[PDB]
């Protein structure tokens, strides 16, 4: 019974409804943005999320992302900035997470994110300490706030509870709150509360998103080194594979 | 009769109504964001915009900006990126321009912008060619699109028509359009059409905004060189002065 | 293969997503409003709409209705108005119709409706002539506008094409248009265009809705005669039955 | 210093900004709806509201109303309903009240209202007992809820505090709450809290609005008796006069 993919109908209903919800909330979703890469399922064992559906409230790692911008911002940069340009750029995405579902534990070496809740409430789990890079000095300025301890009773995905162990800091964001920054190199994950009557909708503004995915397999590289560059490190190895392509049957 | 400032009542009605409009459109406006620096008047001779008011449709250079984010994004950066970090960072602002009014001709040496129209329509004027920097190689990737010629009959601010001479390329953006990128070092300006029944509301996502203004006079500098760093070059000298502080009587 | 009901999962995903879309558009949807009567399927042979789903674009008669108000407005009425009070009252509902789907041909003897498109576009089909009531004088004031002829290529539900024969007048309504009135005793139906990227969402403001349905089976009758009073006359007999209760398996 | 009218500029800025706010909130505001009758000032001594402006927070009786529908709903009615048709009909309006301002104490003999808060919060004051009509039996069904006592510290308009004496019941409505019904013949008034950061925006759905005002002076009467029929009874005589026409200088 363990699902190994998502049917074309399950996929379209999930993604097209999400796109409509996005438009209702005034996010600029174009036709190209609504594709077979928008709906993400993090790992083969997470396809079981569609056993009972996106409204079951069950804890699984899957989400939708509509990307309206992923600008390298390389034009006009002095040549000397070429080796550090990968830490910059501008990316705008709308993220939709259903009740109980999660964006899994991971960190980026180059990308810094910010969250703006548009609908529902966002429960963020993260590590206030950066993931030290092997022998290399890093800049510091504000660091990350310690936050609060996890509330009791958070249901985690079966077979991936341990991937959340280090994301000890917690914060619950709501529409209207100040923008929340997630510095690069910091472990983070988030979910929509299981009792939510609406999907969690969040506007993410971050630096460039290096992701040689399926729908991202067809773009000239602004800088040589950027080609094939990956910047997503999932704590769970099971969440790495299926992140770059959803199995639609 | 030439106004030299804006009365406290004229200012508050302009800025508080704009903040409410922003909230209606779901932009996360906090209390701190609604201040005496949000309403901008570009030059002493532009205060005459309040002679007949923000609904006269007359061409003047004045606008409102609510900044929800201006993150240096320096944390986690390798030390070697310190000299180029100023070209990165993340800034999120909501801009409100009334009928006939303009955000004046200017360019940034370090900041790259992107526009998302939320309400009304945006008429952008710009130069598809970058403002060459004295003896220094720059990176290139996509450059700027040539766009279209200006439509006929655009009323420019009296005494500043020449500042628009070089911004020969034109594009009209609407809600739902793809995000529009304005690369750093490119001259640009924009206005709300004079016949618009609503103020132009635009979400701007850009790299860090270096602006030692009035409300920005009180923040630790992430990197030494950033202190007192200016990154706004207005074509009109008249628009430089009053950009950093609105005279409220 | 002919579906005879809708599964609990198909129902909830359809109705809960619709409720979320409604909230995003600012319609006041309460918990009680999201129930097993909100999703309507007009006839046993229309359950096949869930063969390929609400995003197939296929022509079927099914829709969702969230009722926020159905006030008799009997309080304060002079006793003499008791026999005509049934033509008054106030009803506020949000209607959601998916691509290609229809609200089937029908007329009301007592209820007058009005439409306000919130999202998408509404294609209304109707008869500009009232359905004459057996021997009884009726008041007239504005009547209904003749409208336009049907555009070519409208796909109707298989086995119910004839029910649309008399609804010869056509009008396409969009968000922002003047409110459109549908006088009582006039045949009407409507659909969401099959090529729409979003479900059609319409705010309906009408006089009292007399409907002894499933979720409506439990309310004191303001006036004696109102008890068990029906006011929905479907052109297709097949659309009458399943209108009062959706078969959820 | 006692203002006796509102300047053309004060009026337009108030009304045009309100119309834009309405559009942002998705209310279908057409060009005709934005006129010189939309902004209402209840009495000559209330023009002082523009002494310090709509953002002063001072208690004054003035508001804006955009009417999208006022349908007699007479078509299709049996002739015998002619004498009671005036209690029916359908009216849809968007009401905008600024901080501290009020819609003054009044009751309608024929019109029953309902409120839906779209933005901000609405503080309603009313009498749970109907205004008995001289020798005439009236129907009853749900009556009005007793509500709660007034919170302490409500600032009333100077020179009109007594008009509120009988409106002893209180209820505070917010966006998302169930629709609130105000039965005909019941005294009612409401205000936007003085500390609100946004104007109060409310969708009103009611039966026909009989109002021989300024912008309403030019429509055929559906039924003979309706001609010149008035249905607004203000507790304060000072609020009656200027209700039908705003003095714009
Ligand atoms: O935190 C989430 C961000 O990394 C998103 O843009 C995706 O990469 C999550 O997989
Ligand atoms: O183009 C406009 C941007 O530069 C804004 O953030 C302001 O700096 C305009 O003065
Ligand atoms: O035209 C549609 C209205 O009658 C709705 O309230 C429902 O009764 C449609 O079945
Ligand atoms: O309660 C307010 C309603 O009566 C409105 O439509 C206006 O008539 C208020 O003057
Ligand atoms: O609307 C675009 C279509 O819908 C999405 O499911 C994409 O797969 C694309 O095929
Ligand atoms: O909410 C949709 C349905 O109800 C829930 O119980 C899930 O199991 C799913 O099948
Ligand atoms: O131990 C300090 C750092 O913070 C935690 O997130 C760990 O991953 C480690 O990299
Ligand atoms: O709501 C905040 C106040 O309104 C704005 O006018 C700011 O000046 C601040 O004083
Ligand atoms: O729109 C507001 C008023 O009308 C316009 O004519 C301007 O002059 C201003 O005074
Ligand atoms: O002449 C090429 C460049 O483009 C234009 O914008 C000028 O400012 C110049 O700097
Ligand atoms: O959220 C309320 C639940 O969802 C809807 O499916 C209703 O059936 C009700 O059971
Ligand atoms: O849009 C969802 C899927 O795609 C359409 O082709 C329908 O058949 C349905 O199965
Ligand atoms: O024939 C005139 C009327 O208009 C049409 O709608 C028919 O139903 C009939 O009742
Ligand atoms: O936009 C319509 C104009 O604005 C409002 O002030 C009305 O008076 C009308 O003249
Ligand atoms: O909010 C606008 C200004 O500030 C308030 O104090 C009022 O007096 C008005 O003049
Ligand atoms: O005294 C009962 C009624 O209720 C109150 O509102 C009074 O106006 C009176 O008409
Ligand atoms: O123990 C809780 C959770 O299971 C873990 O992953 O993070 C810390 C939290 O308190
Ligand atoms: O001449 C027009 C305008 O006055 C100038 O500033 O830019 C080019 C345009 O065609
Ligand atoms: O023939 C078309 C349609 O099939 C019918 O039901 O109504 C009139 C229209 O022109
Ligand atoms: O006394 C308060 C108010 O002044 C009066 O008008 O209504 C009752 C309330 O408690
Ligand atoms: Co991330
Ligand atoms: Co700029
Ligand atoms: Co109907
Ligand atoms: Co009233």
């Amino acid at each position: 019974s363990a699902r190994t993919s998502i049917t074309r109908r399950e996929y379209d209903e999930w993604v097209r409804e999400a796109a409509a919800l996005g438009k209702a909330l005034r996010y600029p979703i174009t036709e190209k943005m609504v594709n077979d890469s928008a709906g993400i399922v993090f790992g083969a064992d997470q396809y079981d999320a569609f056993k009972n559906g996106m409204w079951s409230g069950e804890p699984y790692e899957a989400m939708i992302i509509f990307e309206s911008l992923n600008e390298p911002a390389v034009d006009g940069l002095p040549t000397g900035a070429a080796p550090y340009a990968e830490y910059s750029g501008l990316c705008d995405k709308l993220m939709i997470v259903h009740p109980g579902k999660f964006c899994p534990p991971h960190h980026h070496g180059r990308k810094t994110e910010s969250y703006e809740v548009v609908l529902g409430e966002m429960e963020v789990f993260y590590s206030p300490t950066p993931s030290a890079e092997s022998g290399v000095e890093l800049l510091n300025f504000s660091g990350m706030p310690v936050g609060s301890p996890w509330p009791e009773g958070v249901a985690l995905p079966k077979g991936r509870e341990s991937s959340y162990e280090k994301l000890t800091s917690y914060v619950r964001l709501r529409a209207g709150d100040p923008k929340f920054v997630m510095h690069r190199k910091h472990l983070h994950a988030f979910r929509c509360p299981p009792d939510s009557d609406v999907p969690l909708v969040v506007r993410q503004v971050s630096t460039y998103s290096h992701e040689p995915t399926e729908a991202a397999a067809g773009n000239h590289a602004p800088i040589p080194s950027w080609l094939g560059m990956h910047d997503n490190d999932f704590v769970s190895d099971a969440a790495n594979t299926g992140r770059l392509q959803t199995a639609i049957s």
